[PDB]
């Protein structure tokens, strides 16, 4: 050997660069200056590789790794050959079993710190300071399909974060809506096991297009929240950079005084809420399964850090029985309308992991990882959360242990009397194992519940009732949130929501299924129940005419903070654009079209019906990217064609296609000079149409008018016109 | 609190002190200035525990470890008590699977070094430099029990040495006897569960003494070898201190040259050989099933490490086929007389771990696990025995990633290209996971075998035969070794020897396998298949009678090396004498007792018939270590009572029976004094006996008679007197 | 070959006899026509052995199980012996964790009826008619000593039954002594790593007696109670049949009209109460490490079935 | 052994063969046959040795691998024919 090319064009350069210039990279061989506790401490487990040899795992240098030993050089294999044997059994023995639910995530390092102290109203230590950084490690998912399965499927979004705090780890474990399906964790298995794939033949994966969930929603309409944000365009999200993050249940903060106070948690994305439309959506999922696992580690090697911030709501304990809903009822939001979210602090993810499988996929997040500060509420669901993490990382990970993998390890000091269990790592020295103890003088010992540094301590709520398997009757109304998300969203978002649930009670075989949802849709918005009626080919009775809908939510009839689009939060910094070259492009279309890009940090990708490349009219040579094939519109955010020879391109199928998909898919397209021919295989006026920009060149104002049209996301008025393209 | 004494009585002093003295604790507290490569390295996963606050495992403090939370401080447990629930849940999984055999065992650490270069024969880096000192991890072991099972029972024992080399961990795993039971490693799991607890009701453990092992014996006469070891009082050694180990296989050393030379492997114990008798060596797992563990571990906080000399015994690739036996029979032993050990280096164990679980439990030691400058043979019992360590860790130590403990790492470097697996600590951040690859420039790479630091190239041993399940018939002889090894024990020898095979067969309970056996012996030698058979009430017939004895070995009739104690080894130094204090001893005795034991670094037991303290004659206040009852003769190795007022312990019942066991067991007793009255309970002729030491004062000559009788071990003269003692 | 003696005297004839006088056997050879509704249904994964071919767990015969497949008679082993290969797997995966705390206990089969029905102070169905038998497995154990520890140890004993009802299973989990030596399940933990063998070096095996037990015991004096059991005779039973039971917590009795009853369970021993002296245990730990395993079995193959009210 | 959590996947419904199986394996994680052989070993004589042995034969007799002839030295190599 001496495989690397000797340009070295086989490494990636360690500085940022933008999505698909260089082959992709560990994060700590990419960005080796990106540093923060976390980071730092995992050092001691980090192996490196160059100029060392090969050998086993005992540290045996490996003569020949091509080779099993034989007797005689086509004879058998032998059984003392102790090399091929550990090898293959390493191999043998790689996975292990992925999460029963949320297996598909992606995963990446950050740090995270508040705006202002928070003593007054929780002791938390994390948060008590401006200027006291946490480091986080933050996994996105999926729920329903497989570490295997796609990302841009129709699903909820998980989002959790591990604090890694002075005084203990705290998991903020979360998804992207603000409510859950069901009321009580008794019932979580039924849920999800109506929603996974079904059990004689294990289809569908990543999707809740089947019978048994639909039968599951129909005959449980606690649901029916969470079922319309799932149908929405909130489940199929553009990037786990533009979508919210919530806690979901009430939780408590308490301070140094002993006072709590009820809160929700938020997690804002400062690139702004967008979602992907459905048909674009279900493509991707065959065009790129990874597509948000790369867009993610892709923007953190660009520079493009995702960051949110941290809101929380919060309600006072006098305030507990105010509103028309229970606030311990995780399928109920509390609208921002009556109670907003204070912006508490920022997080930053800079940093990618370094093996997928020792960081991502070990990793474990738990909601009952509190610390002093915060508490818990009686909230149902939440309650059954607090057993069901732990118990389920002991088969997981292999055993009770799991908080020695260099992943979860807390940064700051562990000592108790806990002992032995499979893989041991810690080797204690501590003469006792017991407390109290007098052969240690009792160390490590208990602290007292203080202000700071002190013990937990829980809240102490009063607890009075019968011992009941009982649902509260505070929790039984179903309909009035559901309607408030409906009334609260465009007339585009609305008519997403509609096709959404036409397009899965479509696939559910048994017709009286999709008759009972109807039914559910009926007693929320007639005008919804009538839409996804009519495309289901059902009519509605006298009586579901005439079911009366439910109330306001405390005087509410809207609430815009539950819309993706109706109040504008666009940022371009990090989305992309393909641009489609041709054999003799005109130069000064590209730089003014590149510069601009540059300009507001919008990257590019060149494209052409071959790789290699291309010479520009003036001698530039420009290298391609990908083909028109190999980098579909569904993976960029807007079109450009600039001029040249456009009769090199003018016939070419794909390049006539990848315009008409992204047309369809409501992309801002822009195109000059001679690429103008291209309005017609859209068929755009004459005189042009809102969403397609058009010039002489590629100059002034056509860039300013693309990257307007890109900061607002996509072009909904075109809605209309793209049922008539073939597409 | 509050709790340790403020005498600070609670902590043992941090310097060598004799066995009873102080309370026991880890290594690291006790010995913190002992160190080696190995020790230094675990140093990252050691935790301490004074001065630190108790927390979970997530680094939350913990205010209240006394009490669950409840609702109402008579009400219910609540499920979110995550405190309560890790803390149970970490507990209710603490135990692993326990090694298959070899389960029950005691280890330390320490190190090695050779006495020269042994470049000339093996390029073993290890073994290459005088100065070049190996760390090592030592764990004996008995090889049926279970885990928690005794420790003296009658078995063979484990002898299994990691050393960790700069060129990859080498695992000398060995046992006390020089060949195993059986010769192919198809019928290892046969043999073993024949010798384990019977199936149906799972007894007895720690013994062969019960049908089916005796009847697998009786139809695999290969046993016969391994089976008089076993029957004599090899079977029951004094300390693992004081037994031999062995490779038993005969494996390859290769130098820089790639000559090959055959090579067995022996320790020999610089503290002697010395074994008890079955009577003390029975009672003793009933008073301290813990004998041999506690043993050790005290010689070692007491300076009196283990040591142990490496010797080889070499064979010329040339005389393979030169002996009587062929050499790659595991069930046959190569004599001293013919081929010598020669002695090659030292092994010290000097510490203790700090943890048993993390440290001993987790060990795991391979046979496979050789390096550059070893290499295996045929032998059909080694080579099956490379499958089974490896494959059996991924049970018992929970995956392939075993090597990551921190016990069994390796000191020097290791990197290849295998990854994840359950409790993956190592975060590589090589680009490739495979070679040959260009993207890393193909690191780690391979290494070309050479004289130093190379890699791993098998001995190119010309094979030739077809694929056969057949043993060789050269292995077809099974008689002659058990015969020599009977031919070289003292009369006194063949007397346990006949002993342990008559109470063995006495707990046969069908007859007829009792009988096979005793015919088995009568083609070994008629003498032992008579004294046998007469304890079992069986006659010989006359065909039995007229068995032809197997030739001898090789010329010989017999080889001195293969007994106990023909040949004198005895070192004193770590012994213990028990001393019976009376409530007034004459002071000057016991100067004189303690000065002559203390200068030959034998330890002393103060015992009485209750705790506290009694006062000399002088004044002088007397510690008691333990009762007559609480630390019986079993435990020690002579008995010595000073004179004072006998009277006060002439009437014991416990004084005199202590006297009367030490008797039986072949112990030197030695009685000052007025003291001498106890020798009518010994009924002890007027004129004395050799085996006794008595005169008017505990003075000049007495001690120095003790202790030559010490340094004899046993006074075996007395076994035709004990048969009539009731004791 | 091979057999079995002409006189057919390796075989244990199958009916009740005393202690010594046959070798022991599997329950279903030595008692065939013993039958309970438990034992019927086991009967599925029962397996013979007798006039059967020697196979791998796939089903394919074996020809030579005394030798490995080598290249030549004194040859190496070859990879491709997978009859080998699962023989050695499946014996070097033989093994399970043993049990945290009870690890060392001894077990038999039988059977439960009521003297009358309890239907006015509970709705339990194997409790509600007096000709209703009940199946029962009931684990006899020590609390502190691993499963290779010995019977006669000074010790609590647990002493748990199954009961194989028609409306679900029922397990009595219960200890020979009436009370616990703690108070709250938090410090089991605790109270379990000072009576076990001490973290640094593994010792003593089976034992209390050792400094971290007693530094525990003085520290918290709710342990006094069990303390002074484990120190009494009761501590070192003659038999499993010769010891008392009892569930130690509080329960409840529902009727069918819902009231409650506080109820504390007990198991008294037919054979009647009776306990070892300590210098008796301590030896019989070392000359008979199974005496109660053992003792128990054979009371059973020779019709002194062990009886508890 | 991993996948499957032990040496006992035989005896998972899917796996189980339909022809008899008797041997002297015993224990392991999820054991299912509750085995009544007196000997959990071979050779034994309180079983009367069974289960047994079988000879290779032209039909149900025990496996025995083809003779085929090996010769050559102990090398991790690859043939030159494969190249
Ligand atoms: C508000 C409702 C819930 C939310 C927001 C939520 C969120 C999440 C998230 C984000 C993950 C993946 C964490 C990771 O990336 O590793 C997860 C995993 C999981 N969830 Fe929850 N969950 C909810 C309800 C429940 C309930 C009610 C249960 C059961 C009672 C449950 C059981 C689990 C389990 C067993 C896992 C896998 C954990 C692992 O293997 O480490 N979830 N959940
Ligand atoms: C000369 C013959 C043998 C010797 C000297 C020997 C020695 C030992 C020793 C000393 C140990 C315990 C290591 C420790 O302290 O952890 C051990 C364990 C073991 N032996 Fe061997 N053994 C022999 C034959 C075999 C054979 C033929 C097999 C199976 C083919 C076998 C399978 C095992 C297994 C599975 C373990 C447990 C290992 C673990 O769990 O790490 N042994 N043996
Ligand atoms: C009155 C108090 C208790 C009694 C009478 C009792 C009794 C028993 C008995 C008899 C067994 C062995 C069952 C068998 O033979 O398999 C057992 C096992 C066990 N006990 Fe308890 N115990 C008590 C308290 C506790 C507590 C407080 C805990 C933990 C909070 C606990 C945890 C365990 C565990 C983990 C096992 C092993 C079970 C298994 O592996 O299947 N015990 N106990």
């Amino acid at each position: 050997d001496s495989l690397a090319p000797e340009d070295g064009s086989h490494r990636p350069a360690a500085e940022p660069t933008p999505p698909g210039a260089q082959p992709t990279a560990p994060g700590s061989l990419k960005a080796p200056d990106t540093r923060n506790e976390k980071l730092n401490s995992l050092e001691d487990v980090r192996k490196g590789s160059e100029n060392y040899a090969l050998t086993t795992n005992q540290g045996v240098r490996i003569a020949d790794d091509q080779n099993s030993l034989r007797a005689g050089s086509r004879g058998p294999t032998l059984l003392e050959d102790f090399i091929l044997r550990e090898k293959i059994t390493h191999f043998d023995h790689e996975r292990i079993p992925e999460r029963i639910v949320h297996a598909r995530g992606s995963a990446a390092h950050g740090y995270f710190q508040p705006y202002k102290s928070l003593s007054d109203i929780t002791k938390a230590d994390f948060l008590s300071d401006p200027n006291k950084i946490t480091p986080v490690f933050v996994r996105f998912s999926t729920v329903q399909g497989g570490a295997g399965s796609a990302d841009t499927v129709r699903d909820i979004r998980g989002f959790a974060t591990k604090f890694y705090t002075e005084e203990g780890i705290f998991d903020l474990v979360g998804n992207n809506t603000p409510i859950f399906f069901i009321q009580d964790a008794h019932k979580f298995p039924d849920f999800v096991h109506a929603v996974k794939p079904e059990p004689h033949w294990a289809i569908p994966q990543g999707q809740s297009a089947h019978d048994t969930f639909w039968d599951y929603v129909s005959l449980q309409p606690e649901t029916l929240h969470n079922v319309m944000w799932a149908m929405s365009d909130r489940g199929i999200p553009r990037s786990y950079r533009t979508m919210e993050g919530f806690g979901i249940h009430t939780f408590r903060l308490i301070n140094a005084e002993g006072k709590a106070t009820f809160v929700r948690f938020h997690w804002k994305p400062l690139a702004g809420k967008a979602s992907l439309v459905w048909d674009e959506a279900q493509k991707l999922t065959g065009r790129d399964p990874d597509f948000h696992r790369r867009e993610l580690w892709e923007a953190i090697e660009a520079g493009d850090f995702p960051e949110y911030e941290l809101g929380f709501q919060l309600i006072p304990e006098e305030d507990e029985f105010k509103f028309d809903f229970d606030l311990l009822d995780p399928t109920k939001l509390i609208p921002e309308e009556l109670v907003p979210v204070q912006r508490v602090g920022k997080m930053v993810l800079n940093r990618n992991p370094d093996n997928f499988f020792a960081e991502n996929e070990q990793a474990a997040f738990q909601p009952g990882h509190i610390v002093p500060g915060l508490d818990f509420t009686n909230d149902p669901l939440l309650q059954g959360r607090l057993f069901s993490y732990t118990d389920t990382q002991i088969s997981r990970l292999g055993g009770p242990n799991f908080h020695e993998i260099p992943i979860n390890r807390p940064t700051c000091p562990y000592h108790n009397f806990q002992r032995d269990g499979m893989h041991r790592m810690g080797i204690d020295t501590n003469p006792a194992n017991y407390e109290p103890n007098s052969i240690n003088d009792n160390w490590p010992r208990e602290t007292p519940p203080g202000p700071k540094r002190g013990g937990f301590e829980s809240y102490q709520e009063r607890v009075e009732g019968n011992k009941v398997r009982e649902r509260s009757p505070s929790f039984g109304e179903y309909y009035s949130h559901p309607r408030l998300f409906w009334l609260s969203q465009t007339p585009f978002e609305q008519r997403h929501i509609v096709d959404g649930f036409s397009f899965e009670l479509s696939k559910v075989v048994r017709p009286y299924i999709r008759e009972r949802v109807v039914d559910q849709l009926a007693h929320i918005d007639l005008t919804l129940a009538q839409a996804v009626a009519k495309n289901l080919g059902i009519e509605l009775t006298d009586d579901q005419l005439n079911i009366t809908p439910p109330p306001d939510v405390n005087g509410l009839k809207k609430d815009p903070s539950l819309s993706l689009y109706a109040i504008p939060d666009g940022d371009v910094k990090g989305r992309v654009v393909a641009i489609l070259l041709n054999d003799e492009v005109r130069s000064a279309d590209l730089l003014a079209i590149l510069k601009a890009l540059k300009a507001k940090g919008v990257h590019a990708k060149l494209l052409y019906s071959r790789m290699g490349e291309v010479t520009a009219d003036d001698g530039t040579v420009l290298p391609i990217a990908a083909t028109f094939a190999g980098a579909p519109s569904l993976t960029v955010d807007a079109v450009i064609v600039p001029c040249g020879n456009i009769a090199d391109i003018a016939d070419n199928g794909d390049a006539n296609y990848y315009l008409m998909e992204a047309y369809k898919h409501l992309k801002p397209i822009a195109l000059a000079g001679d690429a103008r021919k291209f309005k017609a295989t859209i068929k755009i006026a004459d005189q042009g149409e809102e969403g397609i920009v058009e010039a002489d060149s590629a100059d002034g104002s056509f860039m300013d008018e693309l990257l307007t049209l890109m900061a607002a996301h996509r072009v909904w008025s075109r809605i209309p016109k793209i049922d008539k393209i073939p597409a």
